């Protein structure tokens, strides 16, 4: 049997000084501009001092992936990092173990109780860990209803892949179009940048219709929804937890606003 776990509920405190130095270093890497690598680096080290568990994975991951001429590629040091969120029980620090080394090599890490990475981080409810695990079970293991479950625990939980790539499961393997524009949309408003910019494309002029999913174009929702792929491409914490409650999308022309219901 599987239960949706809420990550929130399986985080360790953060300490109110790391808190600032990793937001503010984590502004200091969002535009799109010249960044002070050398300083974020710093300020997310004197975080991770403090035990920051997202100090930690970000920090951890430019050691790992570097960046031109800021840092500095070290993969060792980055997975020193993965080790201390373990340690502390993050489930973030389970699922970027496993990235790194492998799902399986988690079975024999003390941290994991025997689980394998993405098993114990899925199970204290890391929406990526559950994204990529109902991915495996749906495509690769052919199990629709349990894969369907961790990806839909990951997206009620405001992750954008995890509700993205339903989307693309409804579009691609059921052919409900409309079921999969309504999850697409709940991507938008979790700040989901691939979401938006599909989106955009349904309504545009130009999309071909078969990756329009054959919706009649609408020059204002792909202007609409392509302004939202830019803001959030500049800003990726953004979120509109009030996109889909007040801008309903139109209904499919011959689906309706169900495939299986299409007169509803």
């Amino acid at each position: 049997p599987f239960v949706c776990a809420n990550e929130k509920d399986h985080l360790p405190p953060l300490d109110p000084q790391a808190d600032a130095w990793y937001r503010e270093a984590a502004a200091l890497a969002k535009p799109d501009t010249l960044r002070p690598w050398g300083r974020i680096v710093e300020i997310y080290s004197k975080a991770v001092e403090r035990g920051h568990w997202k100090a930690m994975h970000n920090l951890a991951n430019l050691y790992r992936t570097g960046w031109p001429g800021g840092v500095e590629k070290d993969p060792q040091k980055a997975l020193d990092l993965y080790q201390k969120m373990i340690d502390l029980d993050v489930p973030q620090g389970f699922y970027d173990m496993g990235a790194m080394i492998g799902n399986r090599a988690g079975v024999k890490n003390p941290a994991t109780d025997g689980l394998t990475f993405l098993d114990k981080a899925a199970s204290l409810g890391n929406p990526p860990a559950l994204t990529e695990l109902g991915k495996l079970y749906i495509y690769v293991a052919k199990e629709k209803e349990l894969g369907l479950a961790y990806a839909s625990c990951a997206s009620s939980q405001g992750y954008a892949p995890a509700s993205y790539e339903l989307g693309s499961y409804y579009e691609l393997v059921e052919n409900n179009y409309p079921k999969a524009l309504s999850y697409y949309q709940v991507s938008v408003s979790q700040g989901g940048r691939s979401a938006a910019f599909f989106l955009s494309r349904v309504f545009g002029k130009r999309t071909p219709p078969s990756s329009a999913m054959w919706y009649t174009p609408d020059e204002k929702l792909e202007k609409f929804y392509y302004s939202l792929y830019l803001q959030i491409d500049a800003d990726p914490d953004l979120r509109f937890p009030n996109l889909v409650k007040y801008n309903p999308l139109p209904p499919h022309p011959v689906q309706g606003y169900d495939a299986a219901r299409p007169d509803w």
